[PDB]
């Protein structure tokens, strides 16, 4: 159904001006419109941004919409991308947010940065393998957005390959979606304590042992679920994806293959042929305490030594 009117000018809270184009993706996506500046010009299907609309009252888009407003100012983006020497940061542009009336009802939305394909498709398009060197690469930003949302308060609990999207421009950038069920982890410095939240579950085969613990999520849960990810993106599998209606039989295959990572690599990798640094990854990830800064450095200099091993580098090429 027709949130705004295709073409019409709608006008955010800082009175910028933006006109709507088309629904996305076949309406695959739900309520997400193409989106430009306001201009004499249609939004066209190579629009720079996209549109979110939602009921007021809707929980997620009002969740999200803090978290962008808070994190992902385009100057705060860009200040940290020049502070800490990085080619990009994977985290999307907010653009603006606003309240719109439709037929007597109230709707929020929001402007972000349009992007293009999400991982999953290119994944699947791949007989769901990524190569080694496309894993690590992928993993290296993915530490970039975590170590950044982590240091702005929030975890995301939710990585997964549907959640990353390719720079509509550039197909080497890669970008972390979904801040619907974020958690603020960290408010104003003080570490939520180790207990539920007033509910965070994540997607059952990557969520943390945490999450399946009915605990509220923390950054060792974040490196957690890349962790599962980086073993799915280079096998197809995980061991567990076969009993996906039983979260106990999930949680207690995470927690015995947290407890020997050796058998983990053997269960999930030919005999005598797993990779190092996808080892040394999760043994460092489960030293980490609840509410412990992790050491990102580290972690991604165990995935740079990974790059060496295959006689490549961090040259920013997803290979995709
Ligand atoms: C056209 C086109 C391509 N395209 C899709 O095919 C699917 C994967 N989606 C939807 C995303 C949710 C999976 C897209 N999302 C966005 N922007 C965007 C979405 C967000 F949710 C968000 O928070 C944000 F900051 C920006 N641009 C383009 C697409």
């Amino acid at each position: 159904a027709e949130q705004f009117a295709v073409g019409e000018i709608i006008t955010d809270m800082a009175a910028a001006a933006w006109k709507v184009g088309l629904p996305i993706g076949q309406g695959g996506f739900g309520c997400i419109y193409l989106a430009d500046m306001n201009s004499s010009e249609s939004v066209g299907s190579d629009a720079p941004c996209v549109v979110k609309v939602e009921p007021s009252d809707n929980g997620p888009l009002f969740t999200e919409l803090k978290f962008y407003q808070r994190a992902a100012k385009p100057e705060q983006i860009q200040k940290w991308i020049r502070t800490r020497k990085l080619k990009y940061l994977g985290v999307p542009k907010y653009w603006g947010s606003g309240l719109h009336d439709k037929n007597g009802k109230s709707y929020r939305f929001m402007i972000m940065d349009r992007f293009g394909s999400d991982l999953q498709k290119i994944y699947e398009a791949n007989a769901k393998r990524f190569s080694r060197k496309t894993v690590l690469q992928l993993s290296l930003r993915i530490l970039d957005i975590l170590e950044y949302i982590h240091e702005h308060e929030y975890v995301h609990g939710d990585i997964k390959a549907s959640n990353l999207l390719l720079n509509y421009k550039n197909p080497d950038q890669v970008y972390l979606v979904d801040y619907g069920l974020a958690y603020r982890y960290c408010p104003e410095g003080v570490h939520k304590a180790y207990a539920a939240d007033p509910c965070h579950d994540g997607t059952i085969e990557f969520t943390s042992i945490d999450a399946h613990n009915g605990v509220a999520p923390s950054r060792r849960g974040d490196l957690e679920i890349l962790g599962y990810c980086m073993i799915q993106w280079l096998t197809g599998h995980l061991p567990w994806e076969d009993n996906l209606k039983d979260p106990k039989y999930v949680r207690d295959s995470k927690i015995r293959y947290r407890e020997n990572i050796a058998s983990l690599m053997d269960k999930c990798f030919p005999a005598a042929n797993a990779p190092g640094e996808i080892a040394k990854y999760m043994e460092t990830v489960k030293l980490l305490d609840y509410t412990e800064k992790p050491l990102y450095e580290n972690l991604r200099d165990i995935l740079l030594q990974g790059l060496k091993a295959i006689g490549s580098k961090d040259d920013g090429k997803l290979d995709l």
